[PDB]
């Protein structure tokens, strides 16, 4: 089934409403999904975070097993403890959303050309995911692992590069902030040569 | 004046016989120039060492200001303590010469094998020291900052030994130069190399 410009506030969301169905260009003021089954969901052009109240949707533990969130607003969405393999949040303002306990598994997760800044992945494991093309700035990456995933088109500026694992990412076409190769364990990743001589001149080394 | 095919072997050279000429496709067999007045001597095409007895030649203590040695054999030659400032030495075989106390800055060795060539100590600031091989010479304590290296070979050498601030390295083969142990403030490489420094710490550059 497909919904078109559902406007809902407040409500408790149950659990198999909208399993597998398409909505679009809808708003969901302060909604709770948690607990809901969103298998192979798909929302386009949705809002799920209120301006006035300032409150995103809970969407807490919610299954979310090949869901799909293209051109959403999931500002402040808390993801806490959801199971999210093969989710995909693609061109999405994510200021802010909690993804804390959530399990992307090998794990498979597609999240690109989205703003994540702010967002909370501490503890989080998403190795060799899509995540290429984000905004990370200020995201909390505590003892979270991205090793092997692909991070290219990054925009890292006031990230903290000890704080989770990044070997064997693609890091490639990024802004890099303050990474530095003398304090950062690099293994396996993968840099372009503007990057490199950036990062060879933190070190007084000019590339020719 | 000019002099061409000499021969000379087992001669002590006279503080003042060359002193300002020029000199061609010579041999100077286990030769003792030490002390010796070269100022502003050109050596070309010149042999110096014998393979048949294994020796060189002496120039300890000799004054070599603007001399020049071009297309010579100087293998095993003894340059200590000598004084060289504006000497140039290009294109020739210099394979174990020792340098050590040798004052120059202002010098040109370019195109030169210094293969086990001993430089322990020597300044050699701001020089011209390109397209040389390296391999196996002795450099602890010497500094080369500033100088150009590039076109160089740098296998077994020791990186950690000398001071190569602000030099130039590009174009060469750097052997294990790592950038985690060397200071390398100001130095130019160029994109080839910095990959593969980078390769040395796992990571791959791409593009």
């Amino acid at each position: 089934g497909s919904h078109m410009a559902l406007a809902l506030v407040g409500e408790k969301i149950d659990r198999n409403r909208f399993t597998g169905e398409k909505i679009e260009n809808s708003t969901f003021f302060n909604c709770d999904f948690s607990g809901a089954d969103l298998s192979g969901t798909e929302f386009i052009g949705c809002q799920f975070y209120d301006r006035e109240s300032q409150k995103g949707c809970n969407f807490s533990r919610a299954m979310l097993k090949d869901a799909i969130f293209k051109s959403c607003d999931l500002s402040m969405a808390d993801f806490r403890n959801s199971s999210a393999l093969g989710i995909e949040i693609r061109h999405c303002r994510a200021q802010g959303a909690d993804f804390r306990g959530a399990s992307f598994m090998f794990c498979s997760a597609y999240i690109t050309n989205t703003n994540l800044s702010y967002a909370n992945f501490s503890k989080v494991v998403l190795e060799k995911c899509e995540l290429w093309e984000n905004r990370w700035i200020g995201a909390q990456v505590l003892g979270a692992t991205f090793s092997g995933s692909d991070l290219s088109g990054g925009e890292f500026s006031t990230f903290d590069w000890e704080a989770a694992n990044f070997t064997h990412c693609d890091l490639t076409n990024s802004e890099l902030g303050d990474l530095d190769i003398r304090g950062v364990d690099l293994q396996g990743v993968k840099l372009d040569n503007y990057q490199a001589s950036l990062l060879m001149e933190r070190l007084g080394i000019a590339v020719i």
